[PDB]
C-alpha cells in the first residue's frame, strides 16, 4: 500500500545519505 | 511482507547512520 | 515478530543517533 | 486525502534529494 | 494524521539534509 | 501506534542531523 512505498522510498534516501557521510568521515580523516 | 521489509531497511538505514556520525564525531577530535 | 523486531531495531537505532550527535555538537562548541 | 498529497510531496523532494547526493558524490570522488 | 504529520516532518528533515551535505562538499572542494 | 511513534522518533533524529551537518558546514568554511 501507500505507506509501504512511502517508507521503501525514505529507505533508498537514507541509504545514499550513509553513503555520502561514510565519504565525508574519509575526507575528514585526511 | 512489504511492512516488514521496509522497516528493516530502515533499522539498517538508520544503524550505518549511527557508524557515519560517530566516524565524524572521531575525525572532528582528532 | 517481525514488525516487533523491526521497531526495537529502530528505537535502539535512534539512540546511538541522539548520542553521535551530542558528541557532534561537542566537538564543535567546546 | 492527507495520505495521497503526502506521497506527491515526498516523490517531488526524493527526486531532488537523489540529484543532490549524486552531485556530492561526485564532488568528493 | 499522525502519519501523515510524520511523512511529511521527514520530507522536510531530508530536504534540510540534503542541503546541508552540499554545502560539506563545496567546504570539502573548497 | 507503534510505527506512528517510530517515524516520530525518527522525524526528531533527522531535524537534528540538519542541524549537526549545518555546524559542521560553518565550522569547515572557518
Ligand atoms: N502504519
Amino acid at each position: 500500500g501507500e505507506i509501504a512505498q512511502a517508507l521503501k522510498e525514505i529507505a533508498k534516501a537514507l541509504k545514499e545519505i550513509a553513503y555520502a557521510l561514510k565519504e565525508i568521515a574519509q575526507a575528514l580523516k585526511g
